């Protein structure tokens, strides 16, 4: 299948992302939770108490029950306030960390793609080599016979092969390991998947680099993070220094309070005093809270949220140094990986003209087997190198987009006009 | 020592594991911390304290002393029994923490006994690859005397020699490292060890691929976990809607009170309720709390509590994604493994184009040095080869059992039979 | 600049070092925060509340309001006097972690500067190789239109020089990557560096293994804080049960307070009348607590944090377990250096030798290019590991220096000796 398929059928089935968008949701939903202490509370409270002791002045026992609803709604708390405004601005932290998720699921299925489509090259030529060489030992054990070539070279060459039958056998197992880092980033078992096309290649000049430090410096996933996570430790500097201001709540209630009174000095009493006391209530009131002095506590709080603000300030230095190297690196990633295709394609053509002419100097007899072996083992490792190049430009190319932070699926779109034949992933 | 020995010896020491352990029994006593506000709370406590006369309360002065003692009762109290679950929940996590780490330091051990076993192969090796070019060095020197070889094949040999020197120096290091690793491990120096017997040595295959998957979805430890965490986050929306329901709670007192009174005693008007009162009381009374509207908090809880179980239920995907990839991982492992061994062993023997062929030759002037060389290091490339595919299909066999979470005592019990020979660790 | 002045730049300038200070600054300015509970706390309030009617209060209202200047100071409490303790110990291990991260950036800094100094080496002798195999192309194919016909081992020759052309290639790129490294921990590009001087070059042989492990168990840092956090836990375990203890306060406090009747009642008395009642008191109280028995929550306690003690052992024992094995190491590490740098040493005349003597012979007709590519191969090989070995040195020194936990500017101005003669960062 295309790439933009094998990943289609992944974004929306990725274990990972789902519970990247939970966490962003779920620290969405409390930014209600951290608004509720600004709304009216009212709950329903009912006590039944019985007395009993006796006196040396007073005495006498006692049935009291009660019922009330009490309400609350605070007017000036500023660090109620305080509490809602930055949930507000954690939430929108958690939402770039969902927005950076997104961006690592795009490379991480384009590497585990590329993963198995050159473990598949390099299986694909030590095949090429064993079988090659195979020529060369067969004709080699026949020349011999002709007693035109040594009793000692037949010898190297088994040799030589049998190194080959390992190195084949590590490349299958790295082409299963490697659809065995899709079946994951995906969840599925490909049989089949889109080669890139070898000469639908092109090589576009990667853009400048102070153009791309500049973009990146803007739109960087990374530093964005690291500026509103200053913006969170700057907020806290302002929520330590609510603790000097003064606090304005409002009451209102409505209560019942019923009363009955029992055993002997309540029967046959004076006055009001066994009297059932049967009455009820209706409260408004207004409190009212400033600090004056507290160990220096609050004072402490402030100097801790401003070192905590030089720390979030110096985490944005580390995270723009982060950048400042993430787009230099790629980029001279980028340059290397088109220099590398143009010298490892030259140097093919040049291991190629070696082998054929080591061919017809292993005819003719004037050239060795241990030589047009090596010959051939030159050829099949600037090929392999030759593949590298490519699958290197193409990751460093998504690289140099995501360290800008404008990677998307446009990125991944471009990239299915490159490849074409559909090849195997089974090492049968 | 054995692997046995010298792991039944890390087992009792091992700082990593015991403080896995304490992690553990710490989480289980909190059990008791957790049930503790489901009984009775006795507190006790006095109080004095002395009034004045600030305003109209003038020539009226209290000084009135109390003692009690306080006893709280929980009956229904929804969110404390809850606790009680989460924490038997929280001790069950911890549990199965403790027993992967039995498992970690189980692969621990002998990954780290079978480099110590690698580093003395690669030494072993080296020396002997070592001791091999000076015969064919010294023999060399004493044909160019006799006038037979050209200087460049001398000079050319003597390089070759000391590149092999300085081999000979990192393969010394790496051992004397990989001791000190042993160590850290263990926390005892091994004079020498019990070496792979290669004469017996058995190479059965695996169970299928499907036998291994179902077995390491009822038995493997880091799936387990990932279940009973889904579950903590299931038994914590329960835990958020208890934030509705009512509270009952029963209390009882029993305390003196004693006030007296002092300043204008009596003037006009009133009475001498100024007497010297001393009470005594002895409640026992149950009260009741239920909430109405709490600013639309407790569903904000419920709703994120909710959010958070749709993530804990992410990352069981994502926990059962990598116990395939891991099982089928280490399954195809231990096929390279033993399809390697079997390579590698056929290199060995062909290698053996060194035996004759090239040592014959030489000797008898047919073959150049630098071609005897060139074989007499191959045959040592394959050597090592050998042994280290040896001990990475030894540790395969474990690594599985890993994945199915039934690594434990028994199955180093199998590799220690494998090994026989008393190696030291220090040679020479 | 050389390795001190590159230190000096990012000492300086260094985000990680500096956040690092600003954790610790918090830190200490916290134990403030954890004295302040024990110093007076001064309070002012003011209420107003409005009573109404209903059953057997039906006809009465109420307003009064009330102002008071609270005070409480905490006599005897073990647990607020426990908080202090266990902070200024908090900004202790915070301390040690600090002390460590100067190391890192020492330590780190080193790496980046001798990975900048490879760089180059690996290029300066890359191109080397390619210059030498060009005269080699040139002087050979001068021969191969007149002479001894090279039809079939010219196009060989040229096949050798494609693939160290892109070998360069990535040397090139590995000079970028490294200095844009350099950079991320300095925060400055650099065009010159100075690089080691081999004429200036000696070796000193390391302390004894012995004296290196007694001098690290005493002043190590990672043991250091190791030792710290497990006397933290001892103290927690106090904390613990501080649970158990009384808790003997001090409340003073001079208020205000006057209320108002009004309604279906305005006929009778209270004293002269029963409506306004203005007045003011000032109270002073201590105030006893002691907890009998609560679910055995304090026991519990205890137990955990005898537990989570035993994991703090088991920790320090990790740490010690750790530096035993970082200390032989770093001396294993620092001999190996030294005894390899002797073997490449020798590993170059030995190389040079046998190229001059193939060139020679190749210069008359003796010798294949063949043979001298492969020999000016090994040549280059060689030069580029005894380069490699000197600059590895060094880092094995600061290593050593690192593991007993000693490592500063004194160190890094003991090699600003051997670094002199400078070196371009990109001569392309
Ligand atoms: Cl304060
Ligand atoms: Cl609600
Ligand atoms: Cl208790
Ligand atoms: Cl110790």
């Amino acid at each position: 299948e295309n790439l933009m398929q094998v990943y289609q059928q992944a974004r929306l089935s990725n274990p990972e992302l789902r519970k990247s968008a939970a966490d962003r949701d779920a620290a969405f939903e409390k930014i209600n939770e951290a608004r509720s202490p600004l709304l009216p509370q009212l709950g329903l409270g009912a006590d039944y108490t019985y007395s009993n002791g006796y006196r040396d002045a007073n005495g006498i026992n006692s049935n009291a029950t009660s019922a009330s609803l009490q309400l609350t709604q605070s007017i000036f708390d500023m660090s109620k306030w305080r509490a809602l405004t930055l949930q507000e601005k954690a939430a929108g932290i958690q939402d770039v960390t969902y927005q950076t998720d997104q961006q690592t699921l795009i490379l991480n299925t384009a590497t585990a793609y590329f993963n198995v489509l050159n473990a598949i090259d390099v299986l694909s030529y030590t095949q090429a080599q064993k079988e090659a060489i195979y020529r060369q030992l067969d004709q080699t054990t026949q020349r011999f016979n002709v007693g035109l070539v040594a009793i000692t070279d037949v010898q190297n060459a088994r040799a030589q092969y049998d190194t080959v039958l390992a190195n084949e056998l590590t490349a299958r197992n790295n082409l299963d390991n490697a659809v065995e880092q899709l079946r994951q980033i995906t969840g599925n078992y490909y049989p089949e998947l889109a080669a890139l096309n070898v000469e639908n290649f092109k090589t576009d000049k990667p853009q400048p680099v102070n153009a791309l430090l500049k973009e990146a410096e803007k739109r960087n996933l990374s530093l964005l993070q690291a500026r509103l996570s200053q913006d969170l430790a700057r907020e806290q500097i302002r929520q330590a220094q609510d603790g000097h201001l003064p606090t304005l709540d409002l009451t209102a209630s409505t209560g019942i309070s019923d009363t009955s009174y029992s055993g002997s000095k309540t029967r046959g009493a004076a006055g009001t005093q066994y009297d059932d006391s049967n009455m009820g209530q209706n409260k408004v009131g207004l409190s009212f809270s400033l600090p004056i002095y507290q160990g220096g506590m609050v004072n402490s709080q402030v100097k801790q949220a401003q070192y905590n603000f030089v720390g979030a300030s110096e985490q944005l230095e580390s995270a723009h140094r982060s950048v400042v190297q993430t787009v230099r690196s790629s980029f001279n990633n980028i340059n290397a990986s088109i220099s590398s295709i143009n010298a490892y394609k030259q140097a093919v053509v040049s291991a190629q003209s070696s082998l054929d002419a080591m061919e017809a100097g292993f005819s003719v007899g004037t050239e060795t087997i241990v030589d047009v072996l090596d010959a051939t083992t030159t050829l099949y490792n600037a090929k392999q190198e030759l593949a590298n190049a490519r699958y290197n430009y193409l990751i460093n190319q998504l690289n140099i987009k995501s360290a800008l932070g404008t990677l998307n699926e446009q990125d991944l779109l471009a990239l299915n006009n490159a490849l074409s034949k559909p090849v195997s992933t089974n090492p049968e």
